[PDB]
């Protein structure tokens, strides 16, 4: 099937995501509305249920509101049954309208709909070529107090109606009981509770298996993507075994939320995007885009530096989900802010690298502060706003122009207020020019592009005051004045003769899994896929066509491989690196080491004989291990994804700067479980 | 030996070449000076001999003039015996002072020195770590008139004293007798005479073998590089067999001259750089640098487009020889024009990609128009000009900082008069800021670089009004004013932990030849070199150290290969592409096809079964063939380098866009000569 197909659940760069708070979009079925204290039909108390549901989204796909805008994927609230309690927090009543307070991950939230309503939403979305992404929040169940078991539903977890347990009297340790986080360390934020939310214990085998069975059920119902809540707050080794469960079963595009503030660049955030098996909401993009287009706290050089820097720091930049606002920030459009600012920031996001997400109601110029005020019901379904038309004109280019979906980003002209950038993929080109200054025109002289000679018409049709671009010989444009607030997009597409890989999904899986390689120029006849120097041909290539190849991962040793395609004529593609072949299915094992005393800046790590443990390489060792909450120094601990059902060999080490101190003695051995978790508890061998 | 060693004859990106017109630099031996009418000791008449010789160049290496400037390679006038005639062109007397009128390619020009002086020059240069490049001009001998055999020496060619023949009564057909070129087409400029120079006929086996024995003789005398004259004027297929003779024998850096005018971008020029086996004087760079820093006929946006476009169009941009003026251009500095223009442009060239060449006397601010006025005797040997000091501070960086020798070029800040670019190779960084505006300071706000946080001294120590750069977190530099005319260079080096290939030489040779791979991070232990998927290890790697590997080309089929290095730990490098493995030694064969009538825009091409003939691929066929001068339409002809001593199969095809029309019949076979040339004259087969 081609790369742009709705059946491509693995890669979303050709898509535009519309993020819906299900309760706040459309009430298509009033019979499923919560009653009494839990419901507010006027939606003026934004902490209560207003009535929006899966039938309302079906109705808006059907009548052309969503499809008219060019949307090709929707991201909805977590679908699972939530608690029914109305919680009073300091006067204000609060309900689970947002879908984040789960009680049963195997059932639906009936305010949103039934299992049949969910099936009908999947089938309507697919019939209209829209992919469906669901939130999934495996970190916690709901607000709970173990001291007061009558508060809310005491964080209770059920498995298809069957009670597994609550927070009070948790004799099975389904939950963490360490108090609440103060967010001081990443360790602190993982094992302590977020606010009053009952923290699930993923080291408990019943919790691990339950959540893995639950995600497979939603994959069996046809979902096409997953957005994981609070990835900063769950053990990264458990989330890698969770991603291996998805990828080795039915791989679908998965991304998480790790919040970053203005000007925060975090190593851990970039490591997580690069090594977890999921991508991230691109807060680095979003925060700089709001500084340049909204708050004017940075200029075009800051935007350029973010695009140039992120291209390097994210191993797969085409998988990162970009946005200009969402449920965790003030709405981009403000009361006293010019609407052209929103329109430009949307045109920039839709033409930039990554997978663009638009927060519902952006096209209706909704304004509002932070939660709950950024989640008002959307006030209108007018299809004639400039913002609606901006998305309607640009969002189809992700499907039709491979340069927009996959290309490189090249700054061609810049000054403090103007950027002109080019996206390029093979011979496909798009050029975007943005003047954020609203009172001064920009004189553009000396613009060179990769466009062939011609008079290119602005894809926006002059609605954001764009103009035609005349390109002569050598891609040189004739000079022009870009209007105050001007935004224009120019493009050229052709068929590629060289194979070029634009995206690969999934990025981590065991031998025998089919991955999806998307791009252009592969040709019609089956050629060769290289995983390192290993060639895969014939029957192992499950499908081959010019924009997409599906191929089985060869039985190569676990490790990181470069992927390369050669078409039937032997012409080879660019290399798409950082593919992780797993040793096999994964389980999370907690490694605990006692009596590992360290100096200042010296930390304990783990390594061993499988790729999952760094293959005995100190530079790739697992850690630094943790040593504050579940166990305290000099005992260190860490939850690590490792191959299931096999005897691994390992050793601990201390590292400080360039010095590695290994444990002495014989190498340690451990036979991992086939599913569930296990704990290894040992003592430092000098 | 390391990449920066004087013994690395294959790659010159760590060098700075100083171009010397031997007669116009230093007369170190007055006893070898031409006498009488051929000589002007005062060098007032710039068309006569002034006395400069190889002993004068030895004296300027030994007294510290050249070594003090940081020069690491000299490029001198053609060393071979020239005609002795004083030619009178319309009253003006003229001699071979420039070395371009050869009469014997196997002897030295006596005015420059004996064989002994040449060997002493090689040894003195090498002892002082200077490489030696010679001109070689195999397109012609000298001014000749077949009608008047008494004019000049009638272009006579000798072979070590034995007359091979002259232009009048050329019964052996050593020369072309088609008249002079009008430069209307490439074909016209190849087979007709340049002005009155007796054009050699490379399809004559005596000429072919003589010129290849002559070059081999000079490689045996120890020369380190060859600059070939008039590459646009010899058959490209003969030039490729000549380059293969060099590269399969004693590979040295070879580059040619193909003139480009202002704003001229030629596809044939780039195709020759990429496919001939030699690189080129980078006229594209030179013309744009002059437009921006000398003439003001373009601004920094055009310089940016030149850097960014040349990156892509040259398959190996690190091998192109850059410059701002030379023997075929008016001097960059004008009579009492602003010296800071020259000083900024030299700084620009010394810190940019490729191999920089400085024309002698640039450090003495010599001015003058076109030939012979740009070749005056240099007027001073002062070592205290600002220009001498600029070369001295920046030239060593090509040896010490691999980002300047090999790195990418990245514009980081720009406006009409200011460019700030960054060179990067691994984590080595150099950042250059240039304000060409001589009256307006520039406030640089928003500069982001790859430099670590800290303060950086301008490497030029303020001599071109540069300043200290303070870099904070994120590579963001503090706001500073770049003075009018300000140029500053800031850098950071640190050792490469992983393999990075910066250059490969030669780029075209047969199996068994040793090639030189230069870069950083290869480590001291032998690793693996890949030519495609063919791993080469052990005894086939002739030498391996951290900055340089020498390895023998494996016995793979002829074709274009990617080269990649993996150090002993298995970390792999970037891919260096476009390496051509030849099928074997090369001979040039003339292919002639008669009765090949074509339509509007339909042309004849040759293809065949060796890689040299495109391997039957019509998109890789040799052509379009020629049909004007040696043979006339509908007879087409072409001189093609093919493997020597074997039976090749071939066919002709006609192409008009995408329609390929083949000859009928069984494929033609020919057994190529082992040495010399051959002609295949054949009839179109329907
Ligand atoms: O704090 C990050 C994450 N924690 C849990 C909250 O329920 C969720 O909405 C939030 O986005
Ligand atoms: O000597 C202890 C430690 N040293 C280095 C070896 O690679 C590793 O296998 C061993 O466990
Ligand atoms: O083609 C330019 C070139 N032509 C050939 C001439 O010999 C040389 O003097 C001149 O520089
Ligand atoms: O297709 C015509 C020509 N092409 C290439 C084939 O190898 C040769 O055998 C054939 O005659
Ligand atoms: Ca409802
Ligand atoms: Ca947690
Ligand atoms: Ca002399
Ligand atoms: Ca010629």
């Amino acid at each position: 099937a081609p790369d742009t197909s709705v059946s491509n659940k693995q890669n979303f760069s050709t898509d535009v995501i519309y993020q819906i708070f299900t309760d706040r979009f459309s009430d298509g079925n009033p019979a499923n509305n919560p009653t009494g204290a839990a419901f507010d039909g006027s939606c003026t108390n934004l902490r209560l249920y207003c009535g929006g549901d899966w039938q309302g989204i079906i109705n808006k796909i059907n009548d052309g509101y969503l499809t008219g805008m060019g949307i090709t994927a929707i991201w909805i609230s977590q679908p699972v049954e939530n608690i029914y309690s109305v919680i009073n927090y300091s006067g204000v009543n609060n309900t689970a309208y947002h879908g984040y307070w789960a009680r049963d991950f195997k059932k639906t939230n009936p305010a949103y709909g039934t299992m049949q309503d969910f099936k009908n939403l999947i089938d309507t979305a697919h019939a209209h070529n829209i992919k469906v992404i669901i939130d999934f929040a495996p970190n916690h169940t709901s607000p709970a107090s173990s001291d007061d078991p009558s508060f809310a539903e005491n964080g209770r977890l059920y498995d298809n109606g069957n009670l597994l347990g609550g927070y009070t009297n948790d004799t099975q340790n389904l939950f963490h009981h360490y108090g609440g986080t103060d967010f001081s360390t990443i360790e602190n934020g993982i094992y302590k509770n977020l606010y009053d939310l009952a923290d699930l214990n993923h080291n408990n085998s019943s919790v691990d298996v339950y959540l893995k069975d639950a995600i497979k059920m939603w994959l069996d119902l046809g979902v096409d993507g997953i957005r994981v809540d609070a990835v900063k707050h769950m053990p990264f080794g458990w989330q890698k075994s969770f991603m291996a469960t998805i990828n080795n079963y039915k791989p679908v595009f998965t991304f998480g939320e790790w919040f970053l503030g203005v000007n925060e660049i975090s190593p851990e955030y970039h490591q997580f995007a690069n090594e977890s098996g999921m991508s991230l909401l691109d807060f680095r993009f979003a925060q700089k885009a709001r500084q340049v287009f909204r708050d004017n706290t940075d200029n075009m050089y800051g935007l350029k530096a973010m695009l140039e820097g992120s291209e390097v720091d994210y191993a797969q930049v085409n998988d990162q989900v970009t946005f200009i606002d969402n449920h965790d920030m003030e709405r981009f459009h403000t009361s006293n802010g010019d609407r052209r600012k929103l329109e430009q920031a949307l045109a920039f996001t839709l033409t930039s690298r990554g997978v663009p997400a638009i927060y519902y109601g952006s096209e209706q110029y909704m304004s509002g502060g932070n939660d709950p005020d950024n989640r008002a019901r959307l006030p209108s379904f007018s299809t004639t706003t400039t913002a609606y038309q901006v998305i309607q004109k640009l969002a189809p280019l992700r499907k039709s122009n491979p340069a927009i979906a996959y290309g490189s980003t090249h700054e061609r002209w810049i000054n403090n207020d103007v950027i002109i950038y080019e996206r390029k993929f093979g011979n496909n080109v798009a050029v975007v020019a943005i003047n954020r200054n609203m009172n001064t025109p920009a004189s553009i002289t000396g613009l060179v592009t990769s466009l062939p000679r011609g008079s290119y018409n602005d894809v926006l049709g002059g609605i954001l005051n764009g103009n035609t671009l005349t390109v002569g010989a050598g891609g040189a444009a004739s000079n022009f004045t870009l209007a105050p607030g001007g935004t224009a997009v120019w493009q050229y597409t052709t068929d590629a003769t060289t194979p070029i890989i634009g995206n690969v999904g999934p990025m981590m899986a065991k031998p025998g899994v089919t991955i999806t390689i998307d791009g252009r120029g592969f040709g019609s006849g089956k050629g060769t896929v290289y995983f390192g120097t290993t060639a895969v041909t014939g029957a192992d290539i499950v499908a081959w066509e010019d924009t997409q190849i599906q191929v089985k991962i060869p039985a190569v040793p676990g490790g990181i491989y470069d992927i390369r395609v050669a078409n039937a004529a032997g012409a080879a593609s660019n290399i798409y690196d950082n593919f992780e072949v797993l040793t096999g299915d994964q389980v999370t094992v907690r490694f605990v080491i006692n009596n590992a005393t360290t100096a200042l800046g010296q930390n304990v790590f783990l390594t061993g004989n499988v790729s999952e443990l760094g293959n005995w390489d100190p530079n790739n060792a697992i850690g630094p291990m943790y040593n504050q909450v579940v166990y305290q120094y000099p005992t260190w601990y860490y939850d690590v994804s490792v191959p299931a059902g096999q005897t691994i060999e390992f050793k601990f080490l201390k590292k400080q700067g360039s010095t590695v101190t290994w444990e002495g003695g014989a190498n340690r051995t451990f036979t991992t479980p086939t599913s569930g978790t296990a704990t290894v508890n040992v003592n430092w061998q000098p």
